[PDB]
């Protein structure tokens, strides 16, 4: 599979000259993080997400390998890419729109978005699953997979993105440590690439979505939520103390089942953890 080589000057031009302020002030900055920065764009008659990238040799990388993985990668719950710029300064990737933004901005209800339901949650644990378990098929080991970088379209779909640091499989060491602190595994955080790791962070995902809270909090105690797993093995608190009190049609026992694939996914011991077609036949189990 082949994508569009766009112009820079058409992305500047439909992202007005890539503005840094928000959208309801009258901007084009929608995220920022993922090594490069994500604006809002019009062209060729649709709404599309510009990545602009952003060692400037170790950047180019990351914009080829998303490039190489996107091209052997298409299914409904990845993001889609449709293009590239090489020609200007900096490095862009053209995206199909998500209109729902991040899990992350959803689950703290940025700008006044509403809660996400747990009907809605259970449609987003299954479809971030069947992307990392078409990437895993695929011989791919996503290296970030967190809330900021699972995106839902028009009807809450969830679409894995950030293939940047993406390694292929088809245990690998490396001296170069890469990811996001709070979702990452014990051996990925010592240098190991697995696609186990892959697994432990979609268990602080499951987490963000039961509970609603930030993998990391600076004010909190636990500030590493990965830990609640703890306070609810060594039977101080419940998983029902943890619920996101901002649902109203969150049942204990399917809330239970994906609490149960969540402590099964933070396993310590990499071997012991399920791989991700048993992380996805359990979320299936769970609603049915
Ligand atoms: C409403 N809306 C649409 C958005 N972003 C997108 O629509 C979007 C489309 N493809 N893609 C690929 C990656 C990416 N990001 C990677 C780094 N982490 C943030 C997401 N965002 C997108 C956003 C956003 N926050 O990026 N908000």
């Amino acid at each position: 599979t082949r994508f569009h080589s766009f112009s820079f000057y058409e992305l500047k031009n439909v992202t007005n000259n890539f503005d840094e302020r928000p959208i309801s002030v009258g901007g084009n900055k929608m995220g920022e993080g993922g090594f490069g920065v994500v604006y809002k764009g019009y062209v060729n008659n649709t709404t599309v997400a510009v990545k602009k990238l952003a060692t400037t040799e170790e950047l180019k990388q990351q914009f080829d390998q998303e490039i190489k993985v996107m091209a052997k990668c298409q299914h409904e719950n990845l993001v889609e890419l449709l293009g590239f710029s090489s020609d200007g300064d900096d490095l862009c990737l053209v995206y199909v729109y998500m209109p729902n933004g991040s899990l992350l901005d959803r689950l703290s209800c940025l700008d006044g978005t509403p809660p996400l339901s747990w009907h809605m949650r259970c449609k987003i644990a299954q479809g971030a699953a069947n992307g990392i378990n078409f990437l895993h098929e695929n011989h791919h080991i996503h290296r970030d997979i967190k809330s900021a970088n699972i995106l839902l379209d028009e009807a809450f779909t969830a679409k894995i993105s950030d293939f940047g640091l993406a390694r292929a499989s088809e245990t690998v060491m490396t001296s170069r440590i890469v990811g996001t602190t709070a979702y990452m595994a014990p051996e990925a955080l010592r240098g190991e690439i697995t696609p186990k790791s892959d697994i432990y962070s979609f268990g602080v995902v499951l987490l963000e979505i039961i509970t609603g809270l930030p993998a990391v909090d600076e004010h909190r105690e636990p500030q590493l939520l990965l830990d609640i797993k703890e306070e609810i093995e060594d039977e101080e608190k419940t998983i029902e103390d943890y619920i996101d009190k901002k649902m109203n049609d969150a049942d204990s026992t399917s809330v239970e089942a994906m609490y149960s694939v969540a402590s099964q996914c933070l396993h310590e011991k990499k071997n012991k953890r399920p791989d991700i077609k048993k992380v996805q036949q359990l979320l299936q189990e769970m609603t049915a």
